[PDB]
C-alpha cells in the first residue's frame, strides 16, 4: 500500500510542478502569452 | 494513517487531472479562449 | 515512510489549492484577466 502511494505522489509531484510551470506563464504572459 | 492518505491522494489525482483539463483549454485556446 | 507520504501530500494539497485559485482567475477572467 505505501508503494502504491508512493508512486501515485510522485507522479503527482510532477505534474503538479508542470502544472506550475504553465500557469506562471499564463499569468506572466511569457511568450506571446 | 494510510486510509487517510489514500483518500487524500486520489482527492488530488481528481483536482489535478481537472486543472490539467482547464489548463490544456487556456493553453490551446480552445472554446474561444 | 508515511511521515515522509504525509509531508509530500500536505505540501502538493497546498500547491494544488494554489493552482486551483489562480486557474479560476483566468478562467473567470478576475482582476483585469
Amino acid at each position: 500500500e505505501v508503494e502504491a502511494l508512493e508512486k501515485k505522489v510522485e507522479a503527482l509531484e510532477y505534474k503538479v510542478q508542470k502544472l506550475e510551470k504553465k500557469v506562471e506563464a499564463l499569468e506572466h504572459g511569457w511568450d506571446g502569452r
